[PDB]
């Protein structure tokens, strides 16, 4: 769904410098769009203290959006302005909230999404896959430290920028959810194959829930982009399987130790799942290549 700050975990949750001239923005092609929003590539002139002309990403609402939509965009803006910067996050760089529609300026990731990258690379080395894994875990450990839940951890939501470095961000407003069959209609469109059981059955969303999803992301990375639960449709049988403890088989390119992380992330009991900080350390130790 969308990023959100929750109460207590790990740390402690206690709670217009970003304004940029929209005329100093030169819009380019649209990168993606959803039911009520879209993100476009653009060039910003004189942005930041370095007065760069760098290429950036600009998120904005569509004509079909109303108050509720506008608030969600402002809320994301507010969350990003509060989180602070991190190397593996699609960082906020500015915003245009006056003199026209609200625009949120973030870093642009030239290589696009990790899922498509893996599919066109089926060269990639085992070391590269481990790096992708570590960078996302670093970003997730960062969010966890700010009591921020992601709720849509998946390879399609990991972007690659200069140096093929992975970054995560809230792409919900530009995600084409209505036409993506991976988002299952539920009353709501949810990425069921990536969701933890408690999120599916109890509608509970916590950092541990994102850990489960991170395990599914690992399976996507080490299978070089296969759709999770291959050939299995989302329905009663699927839900019964996951609830009953079913887990996907080890991916073709995952070393046993990496598969062990997936299994840990998929522990049915949320408190039996590792933390993102523990995952980072294990990956740091390499565990396996
Ligand atoms: C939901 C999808 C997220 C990724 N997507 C991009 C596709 C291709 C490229 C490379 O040309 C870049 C993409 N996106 C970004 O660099 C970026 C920064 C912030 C956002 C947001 N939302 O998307 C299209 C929409």
């Amino acid at each position: 769904v969308r990023w959100k700050i929750i109460e207590s975990y790990e740390s402690y949750t206690f709670i217009e410098k970003w304004e940029f001239p929209r005329n100093n923005l030169q819009f380019g092609k649209t990168l993606g769009a959803g039911a009520f929003g879209k993100v476009v590539e653009a060039t910003a002139f004189g942005l930041g203290k370095e007065d760069a002309v760098l290429k950036v990403a600009v998120k904005m609402l569509k004509s079909t959006a109303h108050a509720d939509e506008k608030e969600a965009l402002m809320s994301e803006l507010k969350i990003m302005s509060h989180l602070g910067q991190h190397e593996n996050i699609v960082n906020l760089l500015g915003a245009c909230t006056h003199g026209g529609p609200v625009l949120v300026i973030t870093e642009y990731c030239c290589y696009g999404d990790l899922l498509n990258f893996l599919r066109r690379k089926r060269q990639l080395s085992s070391r590269d896959l481990l790096h992708f894994s570590s960078q996302v875990a670093q970003g997730m450990a960062f969010l966890a430290s700010k009591n921020c839940i992601h709720r849509d951890v998946a390879a399609r939501n990991v972007l690659l920028t200069n140096g093929h470095v992975a970054k995560i961000g809230d792409f919900g407003l530009a995600r084409d959810i209505m036409n993506d069959s991976n988002y299952i209609v539920k009353g709501a469109r949810l990425p069921v194959k990536w969701m933890a059981p408690e999120s599916i059955f109890d509608c509970v969303y916590t950092v541990q829930s994102d850990v489960w999803s991170y395990g599914i992301l690992l399976w996507e990375i080490f299978s070089l982009g296969l759709n999770p639960y291959p050939g299995i449709l989302v329905n009663s049988k699927f839900y019964k399987l996951v609830k009953d403890g079913y887990q996907m088989a080890q991916p073709a390119f995952a070393p046993k130790n990496i598969y062990s992380i997936m299994q840990a992330c998929w522990a049915l009991e949320p408190t039996h799942r590792p933390t993102f900080q523990q995952i980072c350390s294990f990956l740091q130790e390499q565990a396996q290549e």
